[PDB]
């Protein structure tokens, strides 16, 4: 959707949290 393809870049920004969210947990940064 030519409105989805803008709202798209949005949630491309979500892919980092969802590669980080694997990753510091790989890491344990946390507890």
């Amino acid at each position: 959707s030519w409105l989805s393809k803008t709202a798209k870049k949005l949630e491309n920004s979500a892919k980092k949290r969802i590669s980080e969210g694997i990753a510091i947990a790989i890491q344990g940064g946390p507890r």
